[PDB]
Parts: C-alpha cells; structure tokens; sequence
C-alpha cells in the first residue's frame, strides 16, 4: 500500500461522498433563486453550510498525503486541489481580523452613498448617460473620497495580512498567489511559470499597443466634440467621462464616438416579436446552433427542469442569466428570458457554458471546470459573436435573405467592439500591475495613489480630474478591488476568446474579415472545440489551449485580426492627427 494508492483510494470515496453533497447544495440553492422564500434561504445556507464543512474536513484529511510522494500527476492535481491552505496559514486572531477587513470593506462598497443616492442605480447612470462635465466629475470625486477615504487604512492592512498569509504558503506575494492560478508543473513542454505570466501579459501588450493608441486618439477627438475646453489633443482623457464610474468599458461613450450615426445597428428583435417566437424557441434554435457542430442536443432533464422564463408576480426569482452544472448528470439554465435579441444571444452564451459542463462531465469531480479561470467565459463569448452575424440570422431565418451588408454599420459594430474589449484591455492589465507592484512591495504607501495615477497616465492614458493623494483608494473605489478578486482574467480571456474564435473559423474554411464567421454547421470546428472542452482540469491549460489553435501561448494577434478593419480605418481617420498621448498634461 504505497502513499499514490491510498491517495486514490481517499479520493474515490471523496468523489463519492463530493457528488452527493454537491448535488443536494446545489438544488437548494436552485431551489431559492427559482422561488425566494426564508424556507428557501435557510435550506439554502444550510446545505451550504454541510458543503463547506465537508470541504474543510476532507482538506484536512487530503493533507495527509504528502505530493512528493504522488507520481501520478492526476491524482497530484486531485489532491492539490483539495490541498489548499489558504487564509488557514494565518493566527486564529489575524484570520479574524482578516475576515473582519474584507466583510467591512465589502459592506462600505455595497452601503456606500452620497449625498443621498447609491451607486446603483444613481451614480451608474449619471457615469452612463450624463453629458455634464460637473455633474460626471462630481459623483466621481464623490465616490473616489466617500468610499476610497474609508476604504484606503482598510486596504493597506488587507495588503499586509494577504502577503502574510501568500509567503505563509510559500509564495512571493499576494500577487504571487493570484499569477499561481496559471502554473503548470510536472509536464514537459507545456509548464508554465507563474512569471511567465506577467512576462507574456506584457508582450501582448506590447503588440495592443497601437490599435489601442490610434482607438484613443480617435475617442479622444469626439470626446472633444462633446467636451470642447476640457481635452487636450496630446493629453490624457479625464477619468470622469469615460462611460462609466471608471472607465473599465468605453461602451456608453457610443453616443459620442459612433463613427456613422445615420446608419442603425442590426436589432431583431422586431423580426423576433413578428414571427412569435418565445423563449422556448430561442432556447431550441441555440440547440439546434450547437448540434450543427456535432455537439449534443441539451438533455431531457434540461428542458424538464430549467427555469427558461420569469415566473411573474406568483414568485420571484434571481433573474440573472446562469448556467447550473449540479451533478449527477443535471444540467440547466436559469434565465427570465423575453423575447429580444440580447437574450438570444444570452441564451446562447450560457447554452456553450452547459455544452463545456457536459463535455468534462465525465472527469474526476476535481477535474470538472474550465482549464484555467479565463476559458468558460471564452467558449460562451463566441457562441454569441457567431450568432450575431448577419449570415448567421439569414441562415436561421432573422434577417430577410437580400439583406444588403453595409461597411458603414460594420464598422459602427466594430467600433462598438473595441470600445469595450480594446478599450478595457489596457484599464485591466495598468490594474493588475498596480496591484502586483504594491504585494511585491515596489509601491510605497506613499506613493500609492501617485504611481496608480503615474500608470493611468502612461500605460492607459487616462488622467484624474482632481489632485488626488494618498488618503483616497482610487483602485479600492472598484467592486473586484475591494471585494478581493483577480483581475487580469479579463485580459486572458478576451485574448482566449480570439484565438478560439479564429481556429475554429479556419477549420470551418470561413474565408473573408473574422468578424463576419459562423462556425454553423461545422462538425470540424465543433470537434476542434469538443478535444478541449472534454478535458476540463484535468490536463494543462497551455495543452487545452492548443488543442483547438494549435498554439501553446496565449497570443493577441487573433484580436487584432478580429479588428484589423477598424484598426486600418482608425489609421486613415487619425493620419492628420496626433497619436499618443503626454503624460504632463493635467484639466
Ligand atoms: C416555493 O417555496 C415555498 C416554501 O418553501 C413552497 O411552499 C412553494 O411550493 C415553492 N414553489 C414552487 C413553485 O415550488
Ligand atoms: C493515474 O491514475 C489514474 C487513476 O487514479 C489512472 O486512471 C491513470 O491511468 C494514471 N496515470 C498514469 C500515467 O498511470
Ligand atoms: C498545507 O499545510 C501543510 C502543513 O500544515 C503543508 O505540509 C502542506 O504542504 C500545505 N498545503 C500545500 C498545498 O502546500
Ligand atoms: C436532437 O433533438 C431533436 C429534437 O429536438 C431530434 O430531432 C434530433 O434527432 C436530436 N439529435 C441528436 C443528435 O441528439
Ligand atoms: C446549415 O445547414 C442547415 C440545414 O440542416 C441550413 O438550414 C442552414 O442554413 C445552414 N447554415 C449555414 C450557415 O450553412
Ligand atoms: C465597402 O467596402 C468595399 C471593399 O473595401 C469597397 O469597395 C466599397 O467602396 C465600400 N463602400 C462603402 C459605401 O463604404
Ligand atoms: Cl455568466
Ligand atoms: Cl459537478
Ligand atoms: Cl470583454
Ligand atoms: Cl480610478
Ligand atoms: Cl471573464
Ligand atoms: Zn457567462
């Protein structure tokens, strides 16, 4: 009885004892957000309760296993991921306090107001629809001091007790911590570094950099437009009119930056409502889009159990679109589905989410999730980019058959598209690094808020409108900041994204811009996509990724193949005009 065989042994009744108590929190849980009630609630808590009080009993009982000793690199991932320390690291007193931190800044973030209104939905519209430079700088300011004031002695403890408890487990830094969700170890020509990651960050940076620099300059012309005194041509873009509280996405900046606003963008949602579709039908036609690439059809118990609709005044339900893997081979959606093209879209988002859970279904329990926190999100993203070309609703019958394309309304669409994924690639990478730089312990307290500004100015070209020093949190003024969670997701995934989404269009031989691609009707691009879902955890994701493009690394050049007409276009608008931008300048 060596160590790798009662580790397999302790694993088999876990994934036994695993699944039961998954399934029953998981139909709790189902249970409320289908039908809110304090029975409901209380099942609910309890159940999860069970869960995690399992979770931290087998954990204990995991570590017992030396992996040193674990050659099998399966059973290593298995125990490894039931191995996590953690926060446990910590004294019971610096845990608590610890706790106590991320509780009260999570409630200050969420209770926050000013005077009052609260930031959704007040502020978020104000930031969203406002043409007003006063008022947009107002409430930014506003949140920046009312919350970020409180936020900041708060943040700075959380900074020294998460480093603790990262070098506690072995690691460099918090920062550290978070790049370790990337490593791979133990597998020859697909290991990954947890430096790599910044490394590569970088270099795909690197390769953003212009189509983000002629995008700025553009948005930075319009916004001018619409805000004559207050922008320099050479300068950064103040903070407060960027669409919403931080510029994360530049979307609401449409109205001001749509490069034909004579031109109206493809909504059938009308075509929708004329042919009397209802939810139902949406949810078939996703169904029907997956099998045309050899996927399967959605289960028996799916269209028996899931909640495709709003249940009306009889009960209420959490309406936010979801995809449920509960086990035992129980899939479903939840979504208070009306008939309007978002949803569409939507429903086929989450439908590609329950055909990933499907496809790994049959891995160990420890192995069933995405091969690393960006790809879920990526295989859901380009369900919805396919089905929104326009050769995509004439072949299912949205779009009337001679519906003439235009190059106008494209590049109103790919504008659009840059806006949030071009534009929010800089923010989230200039983010990230921020706080990789204060848990490596490179920014000092006193320089805090200097060298993120610093950084706004230089990596993102975004300048405060107010003198801001080092008694605000401006980073903390987000919901991920102050709520404790990775950031740079963002990035990979949206490169994730791209990189699917033109392997698979080549291998559905799509020839023609990578915007205008249907993988429809594919079974090559589909089985491309299946050899990756299949695997879920339980092979290295650099492996997952080049199983569908070929590549081991994640690379950009999909995305700026994605946009290369809009970035060619911006190039001829911007060719009178300065591109870049000084970091000196200030409103
Ligand atoms: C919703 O929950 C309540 C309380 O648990 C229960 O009485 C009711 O039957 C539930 N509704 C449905 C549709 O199951
Ligand atoms: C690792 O162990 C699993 C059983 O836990 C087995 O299915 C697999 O084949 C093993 N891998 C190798 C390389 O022996
Ligand atoms: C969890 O803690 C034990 C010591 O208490 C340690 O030996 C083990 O390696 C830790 N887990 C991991 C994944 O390092
Ligand atoms: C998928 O389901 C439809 C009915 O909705 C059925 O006609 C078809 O044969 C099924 N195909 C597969 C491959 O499951
Ligand atoms: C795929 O084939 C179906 C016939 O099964 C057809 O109705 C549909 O228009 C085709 N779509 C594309 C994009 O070729
Ligand atoms: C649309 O694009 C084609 C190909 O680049 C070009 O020949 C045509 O003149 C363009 N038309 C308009 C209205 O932009
Ligand atoms: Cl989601
Ligand atoms: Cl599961
Ligand atoms: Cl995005
Ligand atoms: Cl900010
Ligand atoms: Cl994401
Ligand atoms: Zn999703």
């Amino acid at each position: 009885s060596t160590i790798e065989e009662q580790a397999k042994t302790f694993l088999d009744k876990f994934n036994h004892e695993a699944e039961d108590l998954f399934y029953q929190s998981s139909l709790a849980s189902w249970n409320y957000n289908t039908n809110i009630t304090e029975e409901n609630v209380q099942n609910m808590n309890n159940a999860g309760d069970k869960w995690s009080a399992f979770l931290k009993e087998q954990s204990t009982l995991a570590q017992m296993y030396p992996l040193q000793e674990i050659q099998n690199l399966t059973v290593k991932l298995q125990l490894q991921a039931l191995q996590q320390n953690g926060s446990s690291v910590l004294s019971e007193d610096k845990s608590k306090r610890l706790n106590t931190i991320l509780n009260t800044m999570s409630t200050i973030y969420s209770t926050g107001k000013v005077c009052c209104l609260l930031l959704e939905p007040g502020l978020n519209e104000i930031m969203a629809n406002s043409l007003d430079y006063n008022e947009r700088l107002w409430a930014w300011e506003s949140w920046r001091s009312e919350v970020g004031k409180q936020l900041r002695p708060l943040y700075e403890e959380y900074v020294v007790l998460k480093n603790e408890m990262a070098r506690a487990n072995h690691y460099e830094d918090y920062g550290d911590y978070w790049r370790g969700d990337y490593e791979v170890n133990g597998v020859d020509g697909y290991d990954y570094s947890r430096g790599q990651l910044i490394e590569d960050v970088e270099h795909t940076f690197e390769e953003i950099k212009p189509l983000y620099e002629h995008l700025h300059a553009y948005v930075r012309a319009k916004l001018m437009n619409a805000y004559p005194s207050y922008i320099s041509p050479i300068g950064c873009l103040p903070a407060h009119l960027l669409g919403d509280m931080w510029g994360r996405f530049w979307t609401n900046l449409y109205s001001l930056t749509v490069p034909f606003g004579q031109k109206p963008n493809i909504d059938v949602t009308d075509a929708m409502v004329d042919q009397a579709w209802d939810a139902q039908r949406i949810f078939k036609e996703a169904e029907k889009f997956f099998v045309s690439v050899g996927l399967p059809n959605m289960t028996q118990g799916f269209w028996e159990n899931s909640m495709l609709t709003d249940p009306g005044n009889v009960q209420k339900a959490v309406c936010h679109p979801t995809a449920w893997d509960l086990g035992k081979g129980d899939f479903r959606i939840l979504m208070c589905t009306k008939v309007t093209m978002d949803d569409f879209l939507t429903a086929h988002h989450e439908m590609g989410h329950i055909q990933y859970d499907m496809a790994y279904a049959a891995q160990p329990f420890l192995l069933r999730n995405g091969a690393n926190e960006g790809f879920h999100e990526a295989v859901g993203e380009i369900m919805s980019l396919s089905a929104a070309t326009p050769k995509h609703l004439k072949s299912i019958g949205l779009l009337s058959p001679d519906f003439q394309e235009d190059n106008e309304t494209e590049i109103n669409f790919l504008l659009k598209q840059a806006l949030t994924i071009v534009g929010t690639l800089p923010f989230t990478y200039m983010l990230e690094k921020w706080r990789w730089m204060v848990f490596k312990g490179e920014i000092p307290k006193d320089q805090w808020m200097k060298k993120w500004w610093e950084m706004k100015r230089e990596i993102v070209g975004v300048v405060e409108p107010v003198p801001h020093d080092e008694t605000y949190c401006d980073p903390a003024s987000l919901f991920h900041v102050s709520n404790d969670y990775s950031f740079i997701r963002y990035y990979t995934r949206t490169l994730y994204q791209f990189q699917f989404q033109e392997a698979l269009c080549q291998a559905a031989k799509h020839e023609g811009p990578l915007h205008k691609c249907d993988i429809s009707n594919s079974t090559e691009a589909g089985q491309k996509l299946f050899n990756m879902l299949r695997l879920g955890k339980s092979e290295p994701w650099t492996l997952a990724l080049e199983n569908v493009v070929g590549a081991k690394n994640m690379n950009v050049r999909p995305l700026l193949n994605y946009f290369e007409p809009l970035f060619t276009w911006l190039k001829d608008q911007n060719k009178n005009s300065f591109v870049g931008w000084s970091t000196d300048w200030s409103p």
